């Protein structure tokens, strides 16, 4: 319970957000993030936080989720804030302006937000050139358990969503630890053959420059689709699955003004969804399969609710909304402390453990 939490949670981000609309807001936190302009990450990440799964070491396993740094302008910032892991994007391959305004919306009351910002991207080649003006920072980064994920859309007018992420993986896969590809509702044998596009699209770049591959699913699942998306990433050896993408649900209970809004829903109302969906994916796919779960993570009993369900990894967005850059420390913080009193070793002795019981 540290003096810059409190003053981030009860004064500073509530002022920013009583004179900021959310999307204005988003702009100066990715803007302040990529300066630097940060409160001291205070949290030295304990040995008992590492995870190595994906092929790569995290150091911490709290990332930041695809959405915050659409187009790769803060990532260094993101890692200063004390992120285990970064995920940029979701990135088209052309620029494109996304939705008309107001497209982000605060539900404060359900500790939630509404947006439909509708895949505004830079595009692949500005994304390329800012990732390689840091590549070889980033390769320090990752060595040192600080990888970096880059999240593939298509964008709106494409005709064909499998060349849309093939050249995403072409473009960006050779500077990312690992691509995302979101999948949305379907269709077994389209996302089969979407998915064979991209790993062999993946297979062809170079040993050193070779991504995992991730799909990342909504909550919003039939449970024959979730059976399938299961089966299709063990036919096909997909690397892992990030669990789960914003709610076009709007959960009983909403009290927030804005609830009717279109959109996606993130945040606390989101989270349980997520945790029983992280829950079923890693028992359809035998635990074999790594997990990212996020979605409604701001407490370290969140995370470890996830990890527990089957999380190897956890990421959060929301909670970095309403309690500031402080939150990351505070959920690591309290993560380790739970690890702790529960008998766990480490991080990696949670992941499934729900699983054993
Ligand atoms: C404003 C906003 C924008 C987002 N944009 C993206 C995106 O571009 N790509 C993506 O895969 N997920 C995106 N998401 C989803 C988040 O990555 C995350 O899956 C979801 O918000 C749940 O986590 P949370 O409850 O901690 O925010 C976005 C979320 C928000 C709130
Ligand atoms: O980014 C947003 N707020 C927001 C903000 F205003 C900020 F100043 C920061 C911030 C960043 C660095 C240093 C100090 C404060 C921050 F980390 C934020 F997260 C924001 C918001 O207030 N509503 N919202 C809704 C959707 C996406 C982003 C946001
Ligand atoms: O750009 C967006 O609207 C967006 C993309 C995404 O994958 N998830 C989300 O909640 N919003
Ligand atoms: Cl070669
Ligand atoms: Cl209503």
């Amino acid at each position: 319970a540290t003096g810059d939490e409190r003053f981030y949670a009860e004064h500073l981000m509530p002022t920013l957000q009583g004179l900021l609309d959310p999307e204005s807001a988003h702009r100066l936190a990715v803007r302040f993030t990529s300066l630097g302009l940060l409160p001291r990450a205070r949290f030295q990440d304990s040995d008992m936080l590492e995870v190595r799964v994906l092929g790569h070491k995290f150091r911490n396993p709290v990332g930041i989720a695809a959405g915050f740094d659409k187009h790769g302008e803060a990532v260094d910032g993101l890692y200063k804030m004390g992120f285990g892991f970064v995920e940029i994007g979701s990135v088209t391959p052309k620029p494109q302006e996304g939705n008309p305004r107001p497209r982000v919306f605060r539900l404060p009351e359900d500790q939630a937000v509404i947006n439909r910002y509708g895949f505004n991207s830079h595009g692949l080649s500005v994304v390329e050139h800012r990732l390689r003006a840091r590549q070889q920072k980033q390769a320090k980064l990752t060595e040192d358990g600080l990888p970096l994920g880059v999240n593939l859309g298509k964008n709106k007018t494409s005709v064909d969503a499998a060349e849309d992420y093939a050249e995403g993986v072409r473009v960006l896969g050779p500077l990312a630890d690992y691509l995302v590809v979101n999948v949305s509702s379907p269709g077994k044998a389209e996302l089969r053959r979407l998915l064979t596009k991209v790993l062999q699209e993946r297979d062809g770049l170079r040993r050193v420059h070779r991504p995992a591959v991730l799909v990342k699913i909504a909550p919003d699942l039939t449970s024959q689709d979730k059976e399938d998306i299961a089966s299709v990433v063990k036919e096909l050896g997909i690397d892992g699955l990030i669990v789960t993408n914003t709610t076009v649900s709007r959960p009983a209970g909403l009290q927030g003004a804005l609830r009717s809004e279109t959109g996606g829903l993130s945040g606390k109302p989101l989270r349980d969804l997520s945790t029983q969906t992280i829950r079923e994916m890693y028992a359809l796919t035998q635990g074999r399969v790594p997990i990212i779960g996020v979605g409604g993570v701001s407490s370290g009993q969140d995370a470890l609710e996830k990890i527990r369900a089957g999380a190897s990894l956890v990421q959060l967005y929301t909670a970095l909304t309403f309690w500031g850059p402080p939150v990351v420390g505070k959920v690591k913080r309290e993560l380790e402390a739970l690890l702790k009193e529960q008998g766990f070793g480490g991080v990696t002795d949670a992941i499934g453990a729900d699983h054993r019981r």
